[PDB]
This record gives structure tokens, C-alpha cells and sequence, in this order.
């Protein structure tokens, strides 16, 4: 299977964002993330951020932005593939999410998402 | 006739996408996926996917996504030029596609669209 | 008068694009081709083109992009300046056209669309 | 907590937007600045700028300025994170303000913002 | 004051757009030229262009572009900062303009436009 594509939430929206620059650990970083709802749904797995300069994947860091900023546009439903325990500073971790963004697909149905499930 | 532009499906549409970051064979790569459907009916080839540090065409990773996006957004009629069994990841090929996108070009009517035909 | 916007389409509408990834002449390539819009027919006239290594003006390849799908998504009339007989691959220039993409303006009238003009 | 995230105005809608280039300081400079309402409130922290070679975080100038225009175009709800005391330039701070930009994060309802607010 | 930030158009909206390529002085150049209307009134100072590689302020093309765009799209109420006597290729500046386009900012009403303003009446 694909590394770091193990762990998804399926069929959210996402409904908030944030952008900023932040001093992290001695290093001038940008970072985003994404907060989520699942319609009237109650979830609790509803952040995930990046990093430009940090992270397990450093790439993609502005066609990833765009790419949630799209969909918060849309509200269209999406599938989202993230890693948990990811950001080590404490302080970004309790404002925003220790969880690291890794993809984004769109779902079609309330059966399907693109790609790979466990 | 032009190189890579032999193998192509016309008149569909472009009803779901994927971004991603990924680690593939010791590199770290991005890739974007698009899905396709032929107006009312599901298509069997209907997954290419491209991949900024892989392929046979690494150029035009950005505004190959933001066309994809474009057409995602309004739904409308295209043609995808695509070249097969390219990707060598076995957990990549599986998970999306084995396909490598290599034009959108767009259709005026039921029976034509922009570009070369065989 | 300015080298190379002699040669110009007024009041026109784009209403194909096409956009690829190509190997010409031994290099990479990216590109992307415009189609005008004649009448009701669907079929597009007067095609013109930019390649992001190649043409008498390699610069602006995003920027000129981002014009014309701005234009074909919104159908407004423009004036479209283009070069004659530019492109010299025989593939690409069956497949699309010969003709490469200098400047794209608006018409705000019938009558008036910004940019130089001859007569 | 985290450092430049102390400081914020919630709820609040980017209504006016300015974008500019400017010698300042023998240096050639891009900035922008955006113009703040809280519905009908008198606010008198209404005005937040970044620069693209100056402050206290240069990254991010067209990732923010992209994430400023965009919530000018919707009017949404966002809340804005600041550094007071930052532009030296006499002439710039009377025109703007002297205050850096550093975050902006949506609010999805009246009662939360996305990001810190200790 | 602000330097290059003291002749203005303000409550205007940017009717028309240009966009090209040319070859200048030996260099391959991009530039965009915008038209502006006062409402329904033509006005004197209705065009100014930004060009990538030559000009006073070099920097922030692309930025400058898309601020452009984004503004003939929805046609708001704008001022426009500029500065006279750039471009001095006269057949570029009867094809398009003399004018350097400095800034674009917004007016959120029809007394108040975003930006600096000169002194006074006599710009001292």
C-alpha cells in the first residue's frame, strides 16, 4: 500500500481555514491547515496542517494550499488523507493540529472517494 | 504525427480529482489524478495521473493542475491525451492509475474537440 | 509602430483551448493553443499558439495562458495580435497551427478594442 | 504559546485592500495592506500590512496577499492575527499603519475562529 | 509623503485590459496596460501600464497583474496611484501608454478610497 495514505477521513467538507507565518524551533516557516465538518455530523478528526519547511513531505506546499482553498470555495465533499503525531512544537500543536495534510480527493458519491482504502 | 498524442479519449468529462504528496522510490514527488466520466455513463479508462519528478514529461506539473481544476470546476466537455503504462510505483499504479496525462483540450460540440485525431 | 503587432484580429471570441506537454525538436515542451470562434460553427478558425521554449518570444508562457483561459471562460471580445508562420514542427503545426500568440486585449465596443492598430 | 500569535482582532471582514510598489528605505519593495469592519462597529484597529523585504517574517507574500484578496472577494468572517510597532518607514506608517500582518484564519461562526486565542 | 504615491485617479473602475509580449531595447519584455471610465464619464488620465523588466519599479508584475484582473473582473471602484512620463517609446506609448501603474486600491465607498493622500491642495 501506499506510505502515509493509511489513515483518511472520508466525505467532508471543509469549512475553515487558516494561513500564516510563524518562527518554529529557530526557522522562519509559512504553515496552513484545514479544519473540517461532515455535514451535521459531529467530527472530532477535523484539523490537519502543513508546513513549508517541516514535515514528512515538505513538497507541495502552495499547490496544496490552493488545492484546499478550492474546496472550502466549493464546499464540495472530499476524502482526506493526513498523519497523526506529526508537529513536535507544542505550542502550533494545541493552537492548530499535530497532524500533517497529505492528500486530497474528491468524492463523486457517498461511496466513493478517489483513491486507495485500507 | 505528433509524439505522445496518439492515445486519447474525447467528448468526457472531468468528475473527480486527486493532490497528493508521496514518497516514490526514494524521491519525494507530488502528484495530481484526474477521474473521468463520459457524460451519463462510467468510463473504464478513466484515471491519469501526473507526477512533478517522475514521467516522461516532468515539465508543467502547475499548469497541467490548474487545468485539470479549471475543467473539474466547469464540468465541461474535453479530450485527454494520455500515454500508457508509465508509472512503475506497484502501490501508485494500483491505488490511482498506471497513466500519464498529457493534454486537455476542449470540445465545441458532441463530435469535436481541439487537437490531432488517428 | 511596435515590432510585431502588425498583424491583429479584432472583436473576436475564443472559444476552444488546448492545452499539452510535448517533445519537439529535442526538447521538452509545454504549450497551449487558442481557437476562435466563427459564426455558429463549432469547428474553430485562425488557431494561434505559445510554447514555453520555443517562438520569437519565449516569455510570458503562465501569463499568456492565464489570459486566454480568462477570456474563453468568459466569452468577452477581444483583439487577439499574432505572428504568421512561426512554428516550424510539421506535427505540431498540422495538429494545431503555425501561428504564434503576442497579445490579447479587450473590446469594450463594436468599435473600439484597446492596442495599436494599421490600416 | 505561540510567539506573534498574542495579538488579534475576531470577526472582523477585510473590506478594502491595497497593493502596491514603493522604494522605501533605499530598497524596492511590494506591499500590501488590508482595511478591516466589524459590521457596523467603530473599530480603530482597521488596518494590517505585509512587505516583501521587510519585517519580521518575510516569507509568505503572495500566499498572503492571495489569502487577503479572496476574503475580500466573499466579505466572509475571519479573524486577524497582528504585530503592533513594526513599519520604521515615517511616510508608510501614516499612510497604512505601523502594524505587520502575520495570520489570517476563517470564523465559522459567530463564537469560533480557527487558530489560538490565548 | 510616500515617494511615487502623489498623483492618483480615484472612485474609478478598469474597463479595459492589455496584455502582450514585446522586444524592447534588446529585451524581451512582458507588459499589461489598464483603461479605466469614472462611471459613466471617460476621463483624462485613462490608461497606465507595468512592464516586467523595465520601468521604475521592476518588481511585483505577476502581482500586479492578477490585482489588475481581478479588478476588470468585477469592476470596482478603484484608485489608481501612477506616475507620468515612464514609457517614453512613442509608439508604445500612442499604442498603449506613458504612464507607470504604481498601486490599485480599493474604495469601499464613494467618499473613501484605501491609500495615502497628498498634503493638501498643493501637494507641499
Amino acid at each position: 500500500a501506499m506510505a502515509d495514505y493509511d489513515t483518511y477521513v472520508s466525505n467532508v467538507q471543509i469549512n475553515n481555514l487558516s494561513y500564516g507565518v510563524y518562527t518554529s524551533g529557530g526557522k522562519e516557516t509559512q504553515f496552513f491547515c484545514i479544519g473540517l465538518k461532515h455535514g451535521s455530523e459531529a467530527i472530532s478528526i477535523n484539523a490537519m496542517c502543513k508546513v513549508d519547511v517541516y514535515g514528512n513531505h515538505k513538497q507541495g506546499f502552495d499547490n496544496m494550499l490552493n488545492t484546499a482553498k478550492y474546496y472550502y470555495t466549493t464546499g464540495g465533499d472530499v476524502r482526506i488523507y493526513y498523519k497523526e503525531n506529526v508537529w513536535r512544537d507544542p505550542d502550533f500543536k494545541s493552537a492548530f493540529s499535530s497532524r500533517e495534510l497529505i492528500a486530497i480527493t474528491t468524492c463523486s458519491s457517498s461511496s466513493y472517494c478517489m483513491g486507495p482504502t485500507v
